[PDB]
């Protein structure tokens, strides 16, 4: 029931979808969005800013589209 029988291996959890990640680095060729503590490979049409919060709109396997989101205070 509780016993855990998952060794793991692949960093593909296909869960980022919906989760919020932080932009640790940006690059025209590709952007680096640290999601769930893992730098992914996403691309945004709107230039992002280091430390900008973004939520994964969708994941196409090894890529997850990120969309800048407004802070709570706002």
């Amino acid at each position: 029931r509780r016993e855990t029988t998952d060794i793991g291996g692949g960093k593909y959890t296909f869960e980022l979808k919906g989760k919020v990640g932080k932009v640790v680095k940006i690059a025209e060729d590709h952007y680096l969005v640290e999601v769930e503590g893992d730098k992914w490979i996403a691309y945004s049409d709107e230039k992002l800013s280091l430390g900008d919060r973004v939520m994964v709109v969708d994941v196409d396997g090894l890529k997850l589209k990120v969309k800048r989101i407004p802070p709570q205070l706002e």
